């Protein structure tokens, strides 16, 4: 299990991934997503040029060791270029050490807590009308879960994300989206009813006591979770947020580390964790913070968009069938090209995955295939407020 | 005036240094440090493929929002990667609107708040004896302050001891013994004091290797010989680290140099928890960020000990000098001398003189890069070392 080869694929089936690859003395291999949205070239760089030749001749059974050795030996900790390039080749070692030991992932890890994997489609719209025909829409699918978004009226721009080359430039107004917001969960509840999960993603847009008086304003409409309501470097922003509203609130798709949450846990400021496998450090550090989160009740919430590859999927099930404390995971389905780029064994059914059963995490690389496919630079969007002020997209 | 070209410099004059340079449409140019030890390949490409493309056209004059537009913009927030390509645009804006306003960068900021910036040496050696050499030879030359480290009998190798950490392609792997170090470290600095007397600042870099109950023994160990400061006791990701530490010594404590933003350090200032905070210019997202930083620090009667390694270039030095010189809660500024090729690659008008730095007077932040002269010497990969316990556990280095 000494590894002989280490190295990127970086390609653009639809939109730009990277994906690390380790390959052992005796021929199995490994793989891990290192997909970092609008700084992919970042994440490349740091593997190829720095970790990639330290990987060479390590054994690739001592995951700990190796999680360590580039956690604490980078000397500079933290980060999202960092750990997400920790996570690729933590992502990579697991696949390899379930191939090893020639069960699926899960099994790996403590085996299945649940028989699938529920999910959320996205439901977005111009007007409420939209978004309320895409809730249709997803809910014939089989979803039971719908995170629902709609245009703010008097604003041109609300939250493929990566449009344009250059970050587009959007414009918003909170006190606009305040009042509007409300009336979408009304009717989204008017017309499917109690039964149906709904989410909103507030994208990070609002002060600590505006997301107070919306998670107040949304509670007849008992929302799944509120979402990203305000930025979190200061993990104190949620205190109000909490103290003020019975909304369940998620937040931490832009985390990388458990202590960029240990607080937010400990106090009991959140519901779900956010943070998925690729950006949080991969198996190793995830399986840590879903057990903090477990003895305050929280519940895992992975990202789970497209920039997070196939790779990244697969493991994130796998990861979510053994988890006591799983809550949802999001689903954006990734386009036909990018799914050849990345065969897999993971299925979605009826509104919910099923786990692979090949050993792995179920998910490989078609290198010739990725080929076809060079990068191509795409950068997410910026957001001012009215008067110009750069805001939080 | 709009930016007309942006670009990066990678040059090896004795050690890697990442460099930006921004040139506005008028042919106006400011440069800033993008240097991040062991990973500045990293930095390049964050700043070569995602962050040049965006700087052309936008106003030169506009850094707050730069800033604001690349911090939140990028999405992903914080980290060393992250914030040294965020320093290096920030400190080469600084550069341009300085030279645009015909002063010193510390005249910008506030003008000078002292006549001179205090700085220590670092002093080694393999014995006890031969450190004290060291501390001689650097007292003759002016320096009013040394950092102090030995070897640790019974342990090959330790921190700070032959310097250039980054001395390898691939990590050195070196091997810690805590238990030996905390009973010999405490004779390196009664050692100190004996031959040197009292009026000497004495400061040593615990290098990350202690937890906090070991580091508040070490702490109390030493307040006899009252030390100017005890670095980086702990690995601080979780600040609480540092609670403690302080509750059981009233030796002074610093930290910092890994750190990248004030998110990292905001409960460690406000609970009184350090008496130093570290975090320099490059790695701490430039002149911009850390002008708040140390505004909150001075609340808590924190002082800044910018961090100022060989691996930090001139562009960072000159700009932490004129950055030193306006700061009111000034500490001290470390001092590791560059090589004469790194020296001559960047051109630089700060001065050092019996034991202090002396800011520029050139407008700007005195500071520019020879660009021919830099190409002659090629990117060189060298890594940091890991460190290990006797058992092989990785440990802190
Ligand atoms: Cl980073
Ligand atoms: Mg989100
Ligand atoms: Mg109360
Ligand atoms: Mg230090
Ligand atoms: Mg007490």
């Amino acid at each position: 299990l000494k590894i002989r080869d280490a190295y990127t694929i970086v390609t653009c089936p639809g939109r730009n991934f990277v994906t690390l690859k380790i390959v052992t003395e005796s021929g199995t291999h490994g793989i891990g997503d290192a997909t970092l949205n609008g700084r992919e070239m970042a994440v490349a760089a740091y593997l190829d040029e720095h970790v990639v030749p330290a990987l060479i001749g390590r054994d690739a059974g001592r995951i700990e060791d190796t999680w360590q050795y580039l956690y604490r030996g980078a000397y500079w900790r933290r980060g999202p270029v960092t750990m997400t390039a920790i996570a690729a080749v933590d992502m990579a070692l697991w696949d390899i050490k379930a191939k090893a030991a020639g069960m699926p992932l899960y099994q790996l890890l403590g085996g299945k807590s649940r028989e699938r994997v529920m999910t959320y489609a996205h439901c977005t719209g111009q007007t409420i009308e939209d978004c309320l025909g895409e809730v249709a829409r997803h809910v014939e699918l089989g979803y039971r879960a719908v995170r629902v978004q709609s245009g703010v009226p008097g604003i041109e721009t609300t939250y493929e994300p990566a449009d344009s080359s250059l970050p587009a430039e959007h414009v918003w107004s909170t006190e606009k989206y305040l009042n509007h917001a409300p009336k979408l969960f009304a009717a989204v509840r008017e017309r499917f009813g109690d039964d149906l999960h709904v989410l909103h993603d507030v994208h990070h847009r609002l002060t600590p006591i505006e997301a107070a008086r919306l998670g107040k304003a949304v509670e007849p409409y008992h929302l799944f979770w509120l979402e990203d309501c305000v930025p979190a470097e200061n993990q104190e922003s949620l205190r109000l947020i909490r103290e003020h509203t019975t909304t369940p609130l998620a937040i931490g798709e832009v985390f990388n580390s458990i202590h960029d949450c240990r607080e937010l846990i400990q106090n009991q400021w959140i519901d779900y964790i956010r943070m998925p496998l690729t950006h949080g450090g991969g198996i190793t550090a995830m399986r840590r913070v879903a057990d903090l989160a477990s003895l305050y009740h929280v519940r895992t919430g992975f990202h789970g968009p497209t920039d997070l590859s196939p790779v990244c999927l697969g493991a994130a099930i796998h990861f979510d069938t053994w988890v006591p404390n799983f809550g949802i995971q999001e689903h954006m389905p990734h386009t036909d090209e990018t799914d050849a780029v990345f065969p897999h064994d993971y299925r979605f059914e009826d509104g919910h995955f099923l786990a692979g059963e090949s050993p792995g995490h179920g998910v490989d690389i078609d290198e010739e295939l990725a080929a076809k496919y060079p990068y191509e630079r795409a950068s997410l969007p910026v957001n001012r407020l009215e008067d110009g002020t750069l805001w939080h997209w």
